[PDB]
């Protein structure tokens, strides 16, 4: 059993919300919440400026320091860091953001990342501002995680057009 309310059931280990990742990271403090990250770990906007901005900037502080000493993250690649305030953990993913060009097969790659962690909250990868198509992201996850994740999606309107849509 988890401390995790109101999720709709989509698989064996995919679950899903409507809700503002922060809001439920704050009201859960899961283990492992994940970062909608780029290979810079600058987290300008988004689930990253959300999250950060909700660490009081200690999320980027440690980031940098991080990136300082290790240089950048690859497209498809992650790191774990605190969580700060929100989690135990916040597990830096990098899906491909369109936006800039990015191979969309590397969006498998990218959620492979979860499956080095029992539980997480996450939201869907490549999607908002990295202009991937959220269903699409969906089916990757389903079809790549095979770790209890629970989605929380932003949008109203995208969340229900996701779960309508769901094979
Ligand atoms: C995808 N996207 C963007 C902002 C956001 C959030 N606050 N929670 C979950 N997903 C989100």
């Amino acid at each position: 059993v988890n401390s995790f309310s109101g999720y709709l059931k989509l698989t064996d280990n995919v679950y899903i919300k409507n809700a503002d990742i922060v809001e439920e990271a704050k009201k859960v403090k899961p283990t492992v919440v994940v970062n909608a990250a780029n290979v810079y770990l600058k987290h300008g906007g988004g689930v990253a400026g959300a999250l950060n901005k909700a660490t009081n900037n200690a999320m980027q502080v440690e980031s940098d320091d991080y990136i300082a000493t290790n240089g950048p993250l690859k497209v498809g690649g992650s790191c774990v860091l605190s969580g700060h305030n929100l989690a135990k953990h916040c597990l830096h993913v990098v899906g491909p953001n369109v936006n800039k060009g990015e191979d969309i097969q590397l969006l498998k790659s990218a959620y492979e990342n979860f499956n080095q962690h029992e539980v997480l909250l996450a939201p869907l990868l490549s999607a908002g501002i990295f202009g991937a198509d959220p269903i699409h992201s969906l089916r990757v996850c389903v079809d790549t995680v095979r770790t209890n994740v629970y989605l929380a999606v932003f949008d109203k309107n995208l969340y229900d057009k996701l779960v309508s849509s769901f094979l």
